[PDB]
């Protein structure tokens, strides 16, 4: 297989189940060399977040430069952005280096109205695939939570018009200019699922013909990771999936 | 195989070849769930270091607490410590949680005389295995660079007396209370070799009877990683080894 370098721009999880830790494990497990720009540090746990430590947007930019000025990046996954200046810094470097295959996860359960505003205007026109759930989609569109399937489909299409090449609305429906495509969990250890799925979609995209195929393989792989989550021995709270279920 | 959780306490490398990025990949490639406490951030490259961003020792401690208060750690690798307060914070948590199988790499090419002083007094008595090269060993002992084999053996033994359970002097000689044991590179892409070897020794220790056996398997694995370093496509400078040579 051809060599693919994948980059993750996100926050950290010391317990190793989410954040760039999860992104990097996923890249690794799916045959991609991993790079990582840290946007924020967090003392995180399997029992929750203890505290967040912010990083100067300027150093995030410096990190972005160290990577893009030296390593060819074939796919990129974006997680926690934290604030307006970070969003701007990321969007700016993405544009400058013509970064393709950008998968944007929607970590905003939080971001200021200013940060969100910047995200939709500066970042969205640069993402290949965005992966929000219902609450996040409404927030990105500043619209009411989708009540029915039609409203949900309308939001998916609205996000495309905003610049996204594709949208994966998590209930799952995949949106593309072409049309829509429709897509269980038996474990409580689901910590980092969101980070992992978006990382998987990023790592696998270059190995497929379309988003439909990569979305299909990504979900199959994730289900397998969740199906092995209980065999791990980490934490007293909600454990992480098992990224290396296929290896050990 | 029994589940083993490995922790790395070190700095970062956005280009993914060294730091916790390398430690985490190595843990993953060797069958261990990885955790990571970040001691310092650095805009690093395959062409060198662009800049260093320091983290408050208090947040390093907070990170240590998020991990030790929730995840059972079976092995630990220590890299960049940066300053006195970080060294102290790490030593203190190591002692409090009776952390075993501590592999201490010697990242000091730099540390203030105060930091080094704190390291030998507070940290050394807690490490299972230290892995310095000649220049680093002399610095830790505040002694002249070893001129001959005898002087080198003397330094190894001196470091044991200082509290280290074992010493791996990289020229390689392994030192233990029992005695000594003696242990090529055909690639230019050696970025992160030091981080990788110490991470490998940490991840493999629990799967072996003694340090001699784990040192033997760790080196075999590393040589294989270096022998595949050229098949990767990252950077314009000195590339990293291929941590996943055995998988893809």
């Amino acid at each position: 297989m051809q060599r693919i370098n994948a980059l993750t721009i996100a926050g950290t999880d010391p317990s190793g189940g989410a954040g760039i830790q999860a992104d990097l494990k996923t890249f690794s497990a799916l045959g991609a060399y991993g790079c990582s720009v840290i946007t924020a540090l967090v003392a995180e746990n399997t029992c929750g977040v203890q505290s967040v430590y912010r990083i100067e947007p300027d150093f995030v930019a410096a990190q972005l430069d160290s990577v893009f000025s030296d390593v060819r990046i074939d796919t990129t996954k974006i997680g926690m952005l934290a604030e307006t200046d970070i969003v701007e810094a990321v969007a700016e470097r993405l544009q400058r280096h013509h970064v393709r295959n950008v998968v944007l996860d929607t970590v905003m359960l939080l971001l200021s109205p200013s940060a969100i505003e910047t995200l939709r205007v500066r970042l969205l026109p640069q993402v290949s695939l965005i992966t929000p759930n219902l609450p996040e989609a409404a927030a990105l569109l500043d619209a009411p939570h989708a009540r029915t399937e039609q409203e949900m489909l309308a939001q998916g299409r609205a996000l495309l018009a905003m610049g996204c090449e594709a949208v994966l609305m998590k209930g799952d429906w995949l949106f593309t200019r072409e049309g829509e495509q429709r897509f269980r969990v038996n474990t409580k250890n689901t910590h980092g699922t969101g980070c992992t799925l978006s990382a998987a979609l990023a790592a696998l995209r270059p190995r497929h013909r379309s988003w439909g195929e990569t979305v299909n393989e990504a979900k199959a792989w994730l289900s397998a990771a969740l199906a092995q989550a209980d065999t791990l021995e980490v934490g007293k709270g909600i454990g992480p999936v098992h990224h290396f279920h296929a290896w050990w």
